[PDB]
């Protein structure tokens, strides 16, 4: 009983988590696992404003009313070559990765390494966090609060 959640370096206290290496989390799975550790779906300004301090990723998140990529360098495989923060609008499906928003963190990158959850709650999983670098940090417990994402 495990999941693992990729996590980025924080910008401005935005960060993207993708779960067990594919697009699977829900939007009421996502506010609950930014809930875990201490954090909000960030707002679009949120987004924005870590945008400019050199966030990007290639995975589309869910952040508070939308789904997007945040994009700096025009890439043709990430958010079709747009800047800025895309915004998804035309998908069937309902599954994504998310962004989540710390106000805790460093008001600009930190490319330090998560080394906690700590706002998850008592359960069976194993849960761990998997850094860019490798790094990892694991605790048994739940985050999930919706039976449907469980
Ligand atoms: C990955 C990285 C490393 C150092 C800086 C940086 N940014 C500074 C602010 N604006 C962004 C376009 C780029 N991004």
């Amino acid at each position: 009983n495990q999941i693992d959640l990729n996590v980025t370096c924080r910008y401005a206290g935005v960060f993207h988590v993708e779960k067990n290496g594919r697009y699977s989390i829900s939007r009421t799975e996502a506010a609950d696992l930014c809930q875990a550790f201490n954090s909000t779906l960030p707002t679009m300004d949120q987004m924005k404003l870590a945008l400019s301090k050199g966030f990007e990723t290639c995975r589309y998140g869910f952040i508070e009313g939308n789904v997007v990529i945040p994009r700096i360098h025009p890439n043709a495989i990430c958010a079709a070559n747009h800047t800025g923060v895309y915004i998804l609008v035309t998908s069937n499906t309902s599954h994504y990765d998310t962004y989540c928003f710390n106000a805790s963190a460093p008001p600009e990158e930190d490319c330090t390494s998560v080394t906690d959850l700590p706002n998850s709650f008592d359960g069976p999983v194993t849960i761990t966090i998997v850094n860019r670098d490798g790094t990892r940090y694991s605790k048994k417990g739940e985050y999930r609060t919706h039976q449907e994402d469980i």
